[PDB]
């Protein structure tokens, strides 16, 4: 998949294209309806499906630090994209282009001379041009004759609009649950292991992994969940008896040291250290609300008690497997 | 006016005053009693009107950084005084004078040997001297047969007490029409425009001006407010279609930087960037409550709500001429 | 009495000891529970009575900076256990030794090899071992017929379990007296003198005496107490009428510096300096809680009322004798 | 004068003008050379005179917070370009416009479609477009026939190159002096003045304004200098016997901060307080290198010293006329 | 290669090992003696080869943030030390275990007990045990027919000493060639690859890639460096016309900030933005010293001074074979 | 002793005094002159020695943060005073009061209003009143026939000018020898044991004590030095085999902290942790500057020597016998 950041790094020579625009952010299942009625387009015409995306977000671009928390990365919403099938991320910085741009020359400028569009598709709720002029009716409109429009209804399911914004909302609640099922797979960050307290290994009150995000970072309650952790592909040697590439079961303590988030997993059945590795940790369902420990003793019961809870929710997990890992480790008991 | 900072200050030769003594914080309501008072008796007799006022605030004195926020700042304090008539502002330090005399030496120190003062004005509630024994009281006794007192009750109005306290608690709720009641005028803020958000222009989302204040700065609470803005007399250029001296219709939103207060002022009906220029927003009522924005679109759709509210709330203000502006620009429409 | 750090350092040389094992935190009337029997049994035998105590906390090794706050500093913790007539505090770091080890090779390690013990004494919740695995029970079977066991039960009084929990959570409500019943004496803290706001001496405003406290001491909510405050012994002069070793009536006002403790200390009916003494603030009694002050006559008014209920206070605390100070100052009026 | 914010926000309707480009920063001898050709030029045809410049610094695009210290800031920059005359100021940002656009383009789009010059002045060192590839050579053969191209040599004088680093240069290394004489003025800062030591009055050794600046500020090197203050123009009143508008000799005392530049002024034979107001505070000579004192006495004896040498090198400042301020305050001796 | 941490970690089941010990910061050509030997003997006897080392520095126990600087992470000594064929890393950390410990108790503890070495590897400069009493003599005297013991000398190759000391200094001074030949291979850092000036791809001077790297890592002096960067092995998608895992030549410049470092990667010949890529980055020779720009003109010039000299010193590394990558892209011109 | 903040303080029923006035930062041998000759004279007609003193030092009054470091705190110049045998000391406030006051009045006020000299001793660089106007002469012409005056020269001894500014060149380029040549005594410090690497006791490389200084202390250069160190009077415990009371030698190590001055104390012959306790630290001679170790081992051998050269120097320091400590700890050899 291609990425090109700003208009000018378009290939001049691409001659045709169906072209889907938006923020992405979380590439939820309402993100997918677009992406895929994009992609099934460029293949009936032999083009490539494209995604106009922006970054910053357009909203700090007016409120400087005060846009929403970014549910992926940019760099995981390359990934997403890609893993449905676009061909390309055109990115948009509002703040080099394309922000005063009348709704007409935006149409004329963007899809026409830079990305050679056939095909156009956008929610309902899309906007562009000076001061937000433009909307999908002044789209259909612009582009009358010019390339064919597809413009698809916000997406309800179970009385729920699935949006970025609840899907931040459920993560904020610590409601994983219906994030995970507003986005169509296990919310996750991905990030390098630091060193933590003690040592990853045979002490079940050492995190197996420590990771640090930032606050632009959308992150789930702090509290503890279960999840699935995942040391992404390597050849650097691993500490413990984890392998690679293998979803394993794990007790996953979100945090903040005073407003900067920590993440603190507890891999289950496993005495290992992922210092220095890349890894990535997928949220299934909240365990429990965080507590401040009076004891060693205490903190301990506690742990076995999100081990046990941890077990019970990922067995289920592993039942929807559309949503569950390829390859996982989750021993039945300890 | 000369102002004067410690008694060492005033000069010798000054032969005679009516003096009024307090912090004036705000320069509400209750403050013009007493200098009306104060100006008219100094006109009678020839003589000068002096405030004796404070600064650092007399609280912080004996506790740091707790003290009450200022309605006002200092130079203000004095540009209040100046339009009501006052001839001299005399600034104490409690730090360096005055706090350990007796009241006895205090009247015989300040009022005679300092300001040779025939008539003193102060209120109800006024105290001074070591551990604030002196009362009004004690000032009537001390000064029978050496110079006259005129103690002013409190002011009471529709059941409301003013005092700079209740001024403060107007702002903190975002009640700025009852501060504004209170106050006897607009409550405003001066200061240098600093760079936002893009830049003051044709965009609607970004900011006429921003604004920095410290911490001690008594602000409005955070949300949206009908106001007017002002730019102070210049040579400098500015740029846009505003006018410097004229009051420009304006929707306020006052911010927090995570404790330090920012004040973006969107100028109805005009395209301009007042970087670099010193501007005066004055609060005439609450518009909403700060709110976090999901999108552009949403963004915009509530700025320009906030505009058709300032727009309603700024028109009533008009019609209450003794506090509006002199000069005002205000479009009926868009 | 001897400190040794690690069990390296504990001599090789001595022949008996009867050893007691905890956190101590506070050194409340549960711990004093298990120190006379400790000290007792080394009468007995004509062994010397030993204190094994941990530092940093057992829970920060695990999580680090989300460990209980202290009761007491490490160092008061050994002035508490000398004045209960302990010979020696072993001191653990969790981080160096006796952490992996397990029930078995740690009765082995440190109550036979290390400290020769024939009598140990533990409260009914403790622990030990590898991932807390050793208790109670376990040490009575593991050390079946090598030494003698007494478990004593967790401290039961009008209701309340006595623990460093409880005591924490009645300082953090600011109930010093029932932390006070709970500790079986004043709560206290001591610390340098600072300089802070003017000068200790004849003004009312001023404290007495300025403290600082990091964040991991535990103190009581923010608020004014009545208490007693004793300069240490020193040879220093000290500025006022104020006596070393003496311990004078004082309205004590606890505070955050924005979150940094300080304690500043109104000495009732005395002008004194305390800059560069160490002092010694006991807590007795709950006065009122933390008010902002709109005026220096507002804030004397309530600092007067302070005093006047301080000093009722502090007149019944001179009653529970076993509590009070030795040599006390206290007037019955002003 | 206007001011405009990116091409977008040039007047359409705009016809015909004469135009010079560059970063102009300090508005030195050779840069007056630039404008003066320009703007005799626009009085020649009766068109409007352009400065098109740029902001941020271009060298900061691509290395951020590594671009020359402003000589002065852009405000000022904009008032010494309406000073010279021209008409309207273009600002151009690189992060937004004209920045990987070819030499070909830029001629057409800047000069030709925003701004429709029949003139373009630029100097020898000229460059711009993608990899500043188009030079003072570029320029003359893409504007064939079109626009008339006046390209003026770097200016040398005394054997000196006058640029903006030159000018850099002399006041980083305290030659305030050749600073100027670059310039074709007093170099000069302009800020709101702000509590210092004390208060400005009868005291010697305490400052007359304290200012301070940001790092980004080009100020001559720490130590002391003669100069002229001037109060700015206001209605606010001034504590003391100083006016606005009139320049007074100063001793002025540039300082560091462990940012960030004070600039302290010792204003020559008066007792004022200039709190609040805004100040200009222009440089002549330099008078000695920053030094720590050890007494009072010292201080105060070196501070008469400053005096007698600023007192010597503004008389001479006023001799020489040409760059002395209109109206000024100086006294031959004390 | 298995990596352990402390004695507790090591399987019990090891009956026979080849042992190492040594800091081995850096992996350096002398340390590559110790190893080589170490692993030749282990395929030898048929046992596994050991390499204890030791983290935090030991000199960081005793002057903790004074230790030397890191030549590679602990995450690199662990790939170096498999890349050379350990079987197992065993890392000590001074502040749990083996400090205090007398010479003698060190070699049955670590080296019999936890290893069930039958042969040891140490530098001449080895030292051990409590208050590095036990010397490389020590060891021979100490491990009597029990395990056998090879000594190897410092090794000095053209006059110079090679430790991790020298290559300190070299990296130090900006002589990253000689750092480089005394330890066998290019330096290079790892890092995840942030955001900076604008985007990577058609603009020579926005950077290929930043990254950032703490105070603890040793990094060349401040300037410009010839170098090879890669893309570690991803299948995330590349932004622009580069490979994961090919060497690409870069010129590189290294700089500070008011920690902490930055290395700004520009990739000769390709337009590419590597955001959220890991990317190592070697350095073969130094370039130049840092500078300041005075403007776009120069900055572009010099960068492309840097760019050939850049190209010339990458082709004498490539034609040097010996430290050349595997699988390059290098462009003869432009 | 008493101790006076401000004239207000001073008790009205004094009748008769010797006063001397100065800053007497470090109580050197020249201030030693001073309050001998007023302390003989207080003895001689039966009345009070008094020290007028200054706190804040005069010079921050005009240039805060930037006057001379403090020889000793006040806190020390007290007990120093006390020492040498004054009565009482008045510390003057030159931001309260006798600042603006002439010469004329100051000796009215503060001579014989407040402090009722018979006898004043001031030193020949001795100014005061307003802009210092005020010289030895002024004193000894203002004082006529009411009170005596007897002024001291500066003390020359061994071609070297006796001031508190050569000693703080003395302690600042390392030489304690000469700075306590000039002081009469070991200059020390004195402050509260706080925690720092590992624990005091068996092993040599980690401090018996670890203190930290703000920047306001005058410390001796970076470095090590020769020293004794004093546990001050207490009846906490003392983990080790320290007395308080005693002078242990030790060999003292001053370093820096990006304010921030520590001091690391490895007392001689004894293992021994010092945390909690307040220390006094006074330093003999230089031993050696700062330098970076680049292993355990050469850190060990060049603190073997550190304590070889320690305990020669102080040998010679306690045959000198003058300013050697009366109880001491000092051992021959190890």
């Amino acid at each position: 998949m291609d990425i090109w950041y700003g208009t000018a790094a378009v290939p001049k020579d691409l001659d045709n294209s169906a072209v889907t625009i938006g923020v992405f952010d979380g590439v939820h299942r309402g993100h997918q309806k677009l992406i895929n009625a994009t992609v099934e387009k460029a293949r009936e015409v032999g083009a490539k499906a494209i995604m106009v995306t922006f970054d910053p977000h357009p909203v700090s671009v007016f409120l400087p630090r005060r846009a929403p928390l970014g549910i992926t990365t940019l760099a995981e919403r390359f990934a997403l994209a890609e893993s449905f099938g676009i061909d390309g991320v055109l990115v948009i910085d509002f703040t080099r282009e394309l922000s005063g741009t009348s709704p007409e020359k935006y149409v004329e400028f963007l899809l026409e001379d830079t990305l050679h569009a056939s095909h156009v598709v956008v929610g309902a709720n899309f906007t562009f041009g000076e001061n937000a002029a433009g909307t999908a009716d002044s789209l259909r409109q612009i582009c009358q004759s010019r390339l064919t429009v597809d413009v698809i209804d916000l997406l309800d399911d179970e009385g729920v609009r699935i949006s970025s914004t609840t899907v931040r909302e459920f993560l904020s609640e610590g409601d994983v649950a219906r994030a995970n099922w507003a986005l169509g797979r296990h919310f996750y960050v991905t990030g390098p292991v630091v060193r933590g307290a003690g040592r990853g290994g045979k002490e079940l009150g050492f995190p197996t992994a420590n990771q640090y995000f930032h606050d632009t970072v959308a992150l789930p309650a702090d509290g503890v969940y279960a999840g699935w952790l995942t040391i992404l592909p390597t050849e650097a040697p691993v500490s413990g008896n984890m392998e690679p590439e293998v979803a394993y079961a794990a007790a996953i303590s979100v945090g903040t040291n005073p407003e900067q988030r920590s993440v603190e997993s507890f891999v289950l059945d496993r005495d290992a250290d992922l210092y220095g590795h890349d890894v990535k940790v997928e949220f299934v369902d909240h365990v429990r609300a965080m507590e401040k420990f009076e004891s060693v003793e205490q903190l301990l019961e506690v742990m076995a008690k999100d081990v046990q809870k941890t077990r019970t929710l990922l067995a289920q997990d592993v039942q929807a497997h559309k949503m569950a890992p390829e390859t996982y480790f989750l021993q039945a008991e300890s």
